[PDB]
């Protein structure tokens, strides 16, 4: 069979020999007891970089020693891309929502031997479901393989914000010293109300790892929680994101982009923030209508913006977020550190031995199968 | 009486007309159950910057509408300081850590007039204890005010460091994307092995905050806590330092500078540390030998340091930390957030208040009175 695979480019320094440390923390289950990936063998080191093109998610040899191709790519956008070309003959696409392959209608349509459509990762808004439904076409992701990873960033830019971690390291780094202009705009977090828009797997983990901060913890959700989890967590539970806002002093995205969440921060919609309120956004760009974040920040309304997803992504040269006052944005990567890859690198291959032997992939990492959602 | 106060320096477009937010959370008791201070009254909003010369710690219409003199300052180096010309009759001194007033021999013993040291914060090491013993001067500092602060600091540098957050926000900021640049040194913190130098208030707090991480928690202190935190919070005591550093991911310094202490981190116990360990300090930069810190983070034997305290202090502009690989540096800040002066501010009035009124300053708040080491200085030794 042919797999091909659209993977980011590596280092601008090029492919790294060496790396800053030795292995990684051994971990067996996440937050629920689903066990992390067990894919028959690997033939990575965990701890390599391996969303990029040079590292192939590990799967080279493994395919390659079964009689299948493996073709490599970061050339993903537009019809001329090298991943449109290829396509049109893949039985398994594979790519990342860090540099995704987006399989649209007509590319599906074009993709005649398409069978298996694998996200490195989580979240598959890059495939239209329906046109996999129709086609029969299984789309599976490695299901909690960076959960904790966002969750740890979310929480990194909370405090920095916050505590105007950025500028102050500016200070610092450039030569200066200037203690009242590092702390003009630095406070604890120490009992502010935080709420989270969302308490999924990233939300929870969120929550749980702020409340040893005294912060006031809320949210809100499609799915109210237990009550056991809203009482171990002390949780202030708001039935609309609205009534969430006015009285939240710190507020993380994380709730994913449809229709009735598309723009949800606007002009409008930002007038019931607190004044000083912190945004946390690792989820999706355009959860937050772009320039009013912007106009936000630069009429002093809000305090701080932070986040690792843009619109467009990759962002442009000039697009706005990166100069804005007081954010803390980095490019897409809260979900792609090398812990995360090495398990959903031994995910990808877990799923591809399943799907290759005929043996039944988790359920967990199952999103269509059979001409259906599973 | 004559109030001598000594404050940094204003921002540099000059004291702030407006701030981000107009109050602060409320908060009734640090963790043990010491509670926030308590003066009969402020002259200040919480959350107006008080520790710079323009702020005066919001003391000077108290004090002048009780007949007291207040001098604010910032020039406290040296014998023609303007803290030096005004020592020499005053009552009562006041300064921060941040930018302190120091408290020779020879100064105490100019200060012909001084009746109470205060320092607005935690840490009188630039006060001389047995001086101040000696000439019947009560030293008293805000205890607690920051300690939070300061450990909310700590974990936001271990994530930064280790989700290597400042180049990639670099990457950001300065029109690229760069995917696999940003993550070639960028780690989850999840279930590394992280240890604290100490457990103290800082250091306690800490390890609390670290917790919910899932990372697995080490600690080495002179006195251990008690089995039931250990218990809690799943620690794992060392005996030594030199024993917990090669177990240690992260290690946190949050122990005193003294004697036994300078330079606890240097060339040779470097050696000790896994390959790609992250160091964060917020507790004196002297914990650290400059180069060999600047050496290891260049050998790659360290993969991150991050700290406020630095040596010598202000950092002189060509100092190695501020550029030196995978750093995560800010100038000496964690504990004089606006959040953090508020209260040092209010304690600093709590204690003037209690003093001028002959009441009884709090147990807690006391290092040095009637003679003798005492409170919470006669508790440290
Ligand atoms: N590297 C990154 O930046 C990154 C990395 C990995 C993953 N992600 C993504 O993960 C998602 C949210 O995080 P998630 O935890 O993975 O999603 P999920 O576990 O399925 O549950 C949350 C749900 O919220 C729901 N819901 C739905 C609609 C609605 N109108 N109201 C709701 O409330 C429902 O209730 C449920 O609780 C994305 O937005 C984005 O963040 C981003
Ligand atoms: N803005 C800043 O940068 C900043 C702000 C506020 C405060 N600080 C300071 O905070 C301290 C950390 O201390 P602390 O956390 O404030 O509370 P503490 O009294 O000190 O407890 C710790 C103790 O450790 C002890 N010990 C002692 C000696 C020894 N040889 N072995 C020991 O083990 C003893 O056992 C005890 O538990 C300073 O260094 C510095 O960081 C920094």
């Amino acid at each position: 069979a042919k797999v091909l695979c659209v993977l980011y480019d590596d280092p601008v320094d090029g492919y790294p020999k060496t790396y800053a440390r030795d292995d990684l923390p051994k971990i067996d289950h996440y937050p629920g007891g689903q066990t992390l990936p067990t894919p028959k063998a690997i033939d990575f080191t965990p701890g390599q970089l391996l969303g990029s093109v040079s590292g192939e998610l590990g799967l080279r040899k493994y395919l390659e020693s079964n009689g299948h191709t493996l073709v490599v790519t970061s050339d993903k956008d537009g019809p001329d891309s090298v991943f449109e070309r290829e396509l049109v003959d893949a039985d398994v696409v594979i790519s990342q929502p860090f540099w995704p392959a987006y399989l649209t209608p007509e590319r599906i349509a074009k993709a005649k031997n398409l069978k298996l459509a694998l996200t490195a990762g989580i979240g598959s808004d890059h495939v239209d479901l329906q046109s996999a439904i129709d086609r029969n076409v299984t789309v599976a992701e490695v299901t909690y393989c960076n959960s904790i990873s966002v969750a740890e960033h979310v929480v990194m830019m909370i405090l920095s914000l916050v505590r105007n971690y950025l500028p102050s390291h500016e200070w610092a780094r450039k030569g200066g010293w200037n203690i009242a202009d590092c702390v003009s705009h630095a406070y604890d977090l120490e009992a502010m109300h935080v709420g989270t828009i969302a308490a999924g797997r990233i939300g929870l983990a969120v929550l749980r790892r702020l409340a040893p901060f005294d912060v006031h913890l809320h949210y809100t959700d499609r799915h109210r929680l237990p009550e056991s989890v809203e009482k171990e967590l002390n949780l202030t539970w708001h039935a609309t994101r609205e009534d969430m806002y006015p009285v939240c002093d710190v507020v993380t995205l994380n709730i994913p982009l449809h229709s009735p969440t598309e723009h949800m921060i606007n002009d409008e919609t930002l007038k019931l923030f607190k004044r000083g309120a912190y945004i946390v956004n690792t989820a999706r760009g355009k959860l937050c209508d772009r320039d009013a974040v912007a106009r936000a920040l630069e009429s002093g309304r809000l305090a701080g913006y932070a986040g690792d997803v843009w619109f467009p992504q990759p962002a442009p040269k000039d697009h706005p977020w990166r100069t804005m006052p007081y954010n803390g944005m980095t490019p897409h990567i809260s979900g792609t550190t090398l812990t995360a890859q090495a398990r959903y690198a031994a995910g990808t291959r877990e799923i591809l031995e399943c799907f290759f032997e005929g043996r039944p992939i988790r359920d967990e990492y199952l999103i269509v199968q059979g001409g259906a959602l599973a």
